[PDB]
């Protein structure tokens, strides 16, 4: 599922997503934004093997299991294939393990170079939320 901005700030605002660990809902928006261009679908293999997920494009590095990432692990204990799904919850809830961890977004590098010290709040003007 291709997201619009706002109702992906609604969904992820009732996830819990808004100002959870700090990060105020533009951020979450943003991240996906420029992280999958709002697609669940969207999937990228990284250098060392591992691919992206999601809406959030979350690591099978770290995050998920797909099978095919040797020496991963799986923190979010969720199949890859659950982060493409149109009901956007795995991601939320394997997003929020990973903003907890200690490195808040800064997981997420697209959020790191493109959301960071941006105003992020831009994202989810107009929004009915
Ligand atoms: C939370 C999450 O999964 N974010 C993704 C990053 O992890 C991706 O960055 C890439 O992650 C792999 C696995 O850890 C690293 O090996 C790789 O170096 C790293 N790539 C960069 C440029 O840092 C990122 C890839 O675009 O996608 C999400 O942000
Ligand atoms: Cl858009
Ligand atoms: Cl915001
Ligand atoms: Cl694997
Ligand atoms: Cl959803
Ligand atoms: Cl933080
Ligand atoms: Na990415
Ligand atoms: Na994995």
């Amino acid at each position: 599922k291709v997201f619009g901005r706002c109702e992906l700030a609604a969904a992820m605002k009732r996830h819990g997503l808004d100002n959870y660990r700090g990060y105020s809902l533009g951020n979450w928006v943003c991240a996906a934004k420029f992280e999958s261009n709002f697609n669940t679908q969207a999937t990228n293999r990284n250098t060392d093997g591992s691919t992206d997920y999601g809406i959030l494009q979350i690591n099978s590095r770290w995050w998920c299991n797909d099978g095919r990432t040797p020496g991963s692990r799986n923190l979010c204990n969720i199949p890859c294939s659950a982060l493409l799904s149109s009901d956007i919850t795995a991601s939320v809830n394997c997003a929020k393990k990973i903003v907890s961890d200690g490195n808040g977004m800064n997981a997420w590098v697209a959020w790191r170079n493109r959301c960071k010290g941006t105003d992020v709040q831009a994202w989810i003007r107009g929004c009915r939320l």
